[PDB]
């Protein structure tokens, strides 16, 4: 796995760490689409609005298995923990108009 989940469920915005990196996700899109990381940081998404929201990476790009994050309402977030580098793409599993990637360097 190129990827570790601190969380498996979403959790509160307010809860996010101190100095996170993060995706907001608002009208429909990840507001940052292309988001570069180093090997060892954690990224979290946070929902900002009403409707529900994840990220998904197929199958064969965070690990053998797709990587489906849990939906999140509104003011909750998600983080993943990127342990390799590459570029990792995702969109959104009922909304697959939406799409993001991480570049981990
Ligand atoms: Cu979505």
């Amino acid at each position: 796995d190129k990827a570790t989940i601190p969380s498996e469920s979403p959790f509160a915005a307010a809860e996010v760490a101190d100095g996170a990196i993060v995706v907001d996700i608002a009208k429909m899109k990840y507001e940052t689409p292309e988001l570069h990381v180093k090997v060892g940081d954690t990224v979290t998404w946070i929902n900002r609005e009403a409707m529900g929201h994840n990220v998904h990476f197929v199958a064969g790009v965070l690990g053998e298995a797709a990587l489906k994050g849990p939906m999140m309402k509104k003011e909750q977030a998600y983080s993943l923990t990127f342990t390799e580098a590459g570029t990792y793409d995702y969109h959104c599993t009922p909304h697959p108009f939406m799409r993001g990637k991480v570049v981990v360097e």
